[PDB]
């Protein structure tokens, strides 16, 4: 077994848990936001990811609906999702739409509400019909239904609400919390688009075709180990399909110079031709967002870093894992960090 | 009947016929680019569309793979895959990659080849693999299958030709005819977005996701009009499912009647609903006026010259306004109003 | 456990290691065709599956084609595929075309590329296409895509060569063999024909319909200990997907009930160590046949007979699944299994008994 | 202004029959064919049961399906060698004995329900996922005989003795006594991927039993059905007859549509936008289509010439203008505007033709030496 | 060890029976409770044959799927009351005329090849594209034929007449020699989708004959159980078991979430919906026939099976009194078995 110590934490709001539902890209935003939240000096925050996911779920429908089914209808989301959700939708407090309220429960589970919707959507997305009905004011019948079926079993979004004495709309309250997208960058590390560009990730959560900044996988590296620094954290969106990555709360990358996942070994650490081959060849695909915030070593020296996953606080490490450099530096597809945790230098090339 | 009587129109080059491949998309691009080489003084050209429909395949089928298959991977595309492509892959002349010429004809038929085509870029994009395999340089295999049965079928891209006694590449070729990619704005009109802002079509042959202008509509048909007025032609998007051009080679809302002119709602209704879909690229490059007043855009197709008028039709204006999806024009081709207000320099 | 005693053996080449594709057909038809050069002293070879299983499978797309999908097409094959394919395509070294080769690997992984051909040879043959393309020599395009597909992930099969300070082509490498396909016949034993007439074993895998003798499991098992105590080897086809064979390098038809009759009214080691034998009535085997528990027609090769502890008596059998086993790639498979399980063989005709050839005509 | 046919030479045949509702031309052309020949040798009109030996071949089927794991297609069809190997191996019966429609108070056959069931049970045993099919303690398969049984109850109980004209048969005996021999007759085909004057299997979906054929040069081939029809032999006709030459009333023709468009008044892009009724491309006598070797290989090879449909050639006829056309026998019954009989242009049976069934006594002496025939 | 056993009160069962490879449950239980009812009649002990009323059975539920165009589902499991029709209708016959497996060499039943044919052959009628079924010159439907020839091939020839203990019977004579009566037994359930002291048919895809169950509060259901053992009668046991255990050691318990341990006292509501959120399905067919305790107090249903004899208490297990009330699903009990003032409720004279 590994025992690790802490080189340098920053602070975090408590353990989430996103239960049965592919809310991961939400409840890690949110997590990473709230940091953003206590660092800027505004306190404690609790955002409802319920909200936005209702919110996301009805553009995705209508995005199916508008490729014909292209773009597919699922759980999963974006970073940027959350962000720009959070500009269009607004915000609310978790006590004004909490996970579980309509079947009786606390946690969400989303399976049945999928289990329709996917099927709704499908029928009119992948269907033979040839012209979908509307009411007097063109308004669709078909996302009247949609949406109906989301707040049965979600909730019914608040358009007014109560929040610390004074009343709110999403929109205000959200600008109560003072975030602005712009601040946020989305950035990755690939070869199939030329370095300090602009390209977005082929991925099919990313079906709003979110931008991301391309950085070399050795500058990339220096971002993460600067923002958290300097005192920041990362929403992290990375591959945890791994042999490597444990439910005993440890992402390792074990070489073949060796019980490679039990016990501290040496790591084997990519050059950028290895890894771009791994997202070509579908060894690196986009599971899991979470928030990493800081870094460790274990007890034979290895470097680690400190990321908050959204699976509750049964767990070796009570809801946080240990991912090793070796392999974030390998598995990771995209991070969004606030402009100000850049490097001057990495910040310069190509960035306002 | 119809009697139609131009009133002006722009030089175009020769029908071409696409034949059995929806392919349109490329036919139509290098009818308006041709013309746009007409314009500018460049002389004309006839472009190979077997060159661009093929670089343009292979990079939907990777964005199939890519996106495990959400992407779809037909053989439709947009006006922007030939904007893009002429400045990624360049061009080259006809003669260096001619229709039909690895089966033994002179025009196209890719029935066989999306048979093929589709069945292997889903059994990598949607099958189980978890592994896709590479060569020592890290280059994957599966890419070298697509590209090498799109050969088969459509023929081996140049490196280098000789044209008119002179020696290029696609890159050379194509800087040798001056065309700018960033001379042309693609342009809309719907609701779901703001005006005057910039979103890509929600249409699966636009998996590039490139972006158009979106104007209020009073405002997009005056592109339609001043555009030809000034000199320029129009690579236009449009559903001609349920027109009925095949019968006579006229679109209306078979004597001239009045055309119910629509507004911007119900035109964004039949987007809404499934009503206008399945765009279809063409060129129009006049105006013409039927023989009651009536008003009509020349369109040129890519269906051969075999139709009553061989080869172009006649599109009211109306029916323009109704259904067409996206247009294409240089951006001197804009009105001054317009072009401000939409920050295009 | 068990210990094993050779009896007698005969020289085999090197255990090969077929990996991740269905293609003992082929490797067991070369460990048996290696082993007659080298009993014909003609030294040790190394012939290339890859050539041969690339050759295969175009004939193969071709006859699902022809058969607008009737006959599958698969990974598998037949040891009538080895003998018509060196008479019709010729041979070439290992070093010509060798596993992984393009995909930066050692040995042979053909899943993405029956990914692909599968998918592509089903778009053809049961598509809903009218006209197959061709071009203006009337040779069909969807052969060359095929074939172009098959090359990326297999190789580029060579022209010319040089071996030994000779050049050849694949075909007049293979008159530098002496082997001759009609020195070879296949031999069954089934009663849905009569004995000592030919035909077809009705197996996917046989899409060529390459025929077989048929004979009395009696005397087919007669052929098998005189084949090897006279020098030969055997290209042995069977299956191998029973209770009996085993990953630990032992296949047994141990009878059950015997076992069971020494100490106990059990509800434990029935394939661990030697034990009595189920010896099959003609029409016992017929059944497995006809019932589907003899299927899958897996090949290899026959060497060497030899004895446990208890003198049962086993054939020795190389495999192509390479050295890491308990024997390093070598099985034994007792006598009662091969008589019960085995579909179909190949030997030199000279192995066979004198009244036996005599009996199927063979000259 | 359609077509008048004049008789050259033909050769005798019994009544039309009509196979109606099932895919089993095969057989009807092979009794045909083979009842012409127990005329031609002198043992007078036969009228020999299609369903008995449908009967057996679809459960000999069933069982090739079975044992390949449904590679070998389970359907309706079959070919001129199931009814050869049929006739030696399971007999020949009377039509009375085992008429079409008799279970299902018809006349006429309608197989649709018995495919319907039998596909559905072949395909669960041969496509399925049982490990171990069961027997009985005589180690008879059950699906077999569930197989049978269906056949049985949809075709009828095929005989195994009967009284025919005073006489007491078994199957086996009352073919004996028609005195064919499947060994008289030699199967012929002409392509290029197989070398001439050798034998093969036509790689077709109705040939489960790789029945062989003798390969020819296509001249010698088409020489063969002249020779045939000549001196008093009638040919059983495997072709292709998905063609738009080939129409409802009874002519099978070829036509050249480049030459026909240049007899006719308009050009080819007019011509392209002309009415299929006013082209007369199969409704008159036009210039034929002469197909090369290649032509006719070209179209065996891209799908559009598929193995079709089993008739009967037994004579050769001109139209009014003189071009000649192979007399056939068909089996659909009489309600056409010939009578069940079509005429084929030379020109489509040369573009069209599959195989073909002969005695070996129809082949001209050169070509039967060439083939080894003896 | 964990659960100890003594018997409060039992009732004469038959010997353990083995279905085998078939969804066969409802049979094997119908005839369990059936020739519990002969040896309480005191006509003594017989073993009636499951796979005569198997077979008849399915020949009426194919005509079901046919008639519905395949809304009647056609597969092997069935209900009570198929049996208790059936007798009415088919009769009866001793197991020796119609044994398991003896059409395939075996002596325990394996229907999957059966299945894999008759399933294929019913829905190529019933889900396919014939527009006109064949008949014979009587209007006989040949389908029909077919079916019911393929399900002797496997199952054997139903007798005519046969010969038992030295009387000749036909299968309808032997049914009546039993003395027994349809009339006899009433089916019982406990919802609330439908109102109490009603009777509707379960809306279970094995009673596609709709038989009807009269509904019962249930405590007084509870209650019917008791009053059927203790006054010497045995129930025939519908209920789901898939998530219950019994399988390890014999042992049917209710989680609150080896040992005794404390059981959950369902309500009515808690009951329903497991019924209409798909807890409570799969209904298996057995026999209660007595009361049993553990070695604390707690109280436990007896429950012979039909899977032979090989686990722990030789084929027989027990369902705590909460597993019971919570999974039972119907259950078919003599008349008298009823309490008087239920037997009054329903309108049961
Ligand atoms: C990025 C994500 O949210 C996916 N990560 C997760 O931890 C969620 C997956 C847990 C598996 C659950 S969700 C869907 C499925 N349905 C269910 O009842 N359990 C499964
Ligand atoms: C915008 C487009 O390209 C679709 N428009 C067309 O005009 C395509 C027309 C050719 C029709 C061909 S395409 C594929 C299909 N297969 C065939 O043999 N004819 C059809
Ligand atoms: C006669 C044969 O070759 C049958 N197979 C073997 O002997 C052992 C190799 C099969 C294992 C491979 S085959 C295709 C499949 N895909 C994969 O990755 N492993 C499996
Ligand atoms: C060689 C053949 O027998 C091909 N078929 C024919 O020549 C005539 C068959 C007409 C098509 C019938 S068969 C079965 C199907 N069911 C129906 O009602 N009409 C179809
Ligand atoms: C109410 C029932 O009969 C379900 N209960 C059972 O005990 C049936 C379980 C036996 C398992 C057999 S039956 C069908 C399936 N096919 C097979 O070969 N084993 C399974
Ligand atoms: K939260
Ligand atoms: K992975
Ligand atoms: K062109
Ligand atoms: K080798
Ligand atoms: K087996
Ligand atoms: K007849
Ligand atoms: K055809
Ligand atoms: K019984
Ligand atoms: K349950």
């Amino acid at each position: 077994g590994f025992v690790f110590t802490t080189v340098k934490e920053n602070p975090i709001t408590s353990v989430k848990n996103q239960n049965r539902a592919g809310t991961c890209w939400c409840y890690s935003s949110y997590s990473f936001l709230e940091s953003e939240l206590l660092r800027m000096g505004k306190g404690e925050y609790d955002l409802s990811e319920m909200f936005t996911v209702y919110n996301t779920y009805l553009d995705r429908a209508d995005a199916a609906v508008r490729t014909h089914g292209d773009v597919s209808f699922s759980q999963g989301g974006s970073f940027y999702d959350a962000l720009y959700g959070m500009e269009t939708f607004g915000l609310v407090p978790e006590e004004e739409m909490r996970p579980g309220m309509m079947y009786a429960d606390t946690l969400s589970n989303h399976t049945e509400l999928s289990a329709l919707t996917d099927a709704m959507v499908a029928a009119i997305a992948k269907g033979k019909l040839r012209k979908l009905q509307s009411d007097e004011n063109n308004a669709m019948l078909w996302k009247k239904a949609v949406a109906a079926v989301h707040q049965i079993y979600l909730g019914v979004p608040p358009e007014k609400f109560t929040y610390k004495g004074k009343e709110y709309t999403p929109k205000s309250f959200f600008e109560s919390t003072g975030l602005k997208a712009s601040d946020y960058v989305s950035l990755t590390s690939y070869t199939h688009h030329p370095f300090y560009t602009q390209f977005p990730l082929e991925i099919q959560d990313n079906w709003r075709h979110g931008m991301s900044y391309n950085l070399p996988l050795d500058e990339f590296m220096e971002v993460f180990d600067n923002a958290i620094n300097t005192g920041y954290t990362i929403a992290w969106g990375s591959d945890v399909s791994e042999s490597g990555f444990t439910r005993d709360g440890v992402a390792v990358m074990p070489d073949d110079e060796k019980k490679l996942n039990t016990k501290p070994q040496p790591q084997k650490w990519c050059t950028q031709a290895e890894r771009q081959l791994a997202y070509d060849n579908y060894e690196t695909t986009d599971d899991h967002g979470m928030q990493i915030y800081g870094i460790a070593k274990d007890q034979e020296g290895n470097e680690y870093y400190m990321v908050k996953n959204s699976w509750g606080t049964n767990s070796k490490y009570n809801g946080i894992w240990y991912a090793s450099k070796a392999f974030v530096r390998y598995k990771t597809m995209n991070i969004v960090v606030h402009k100000d945790a850049l490097p001057k230098a990495i910040k310069a090339k190509l960035g306002i």
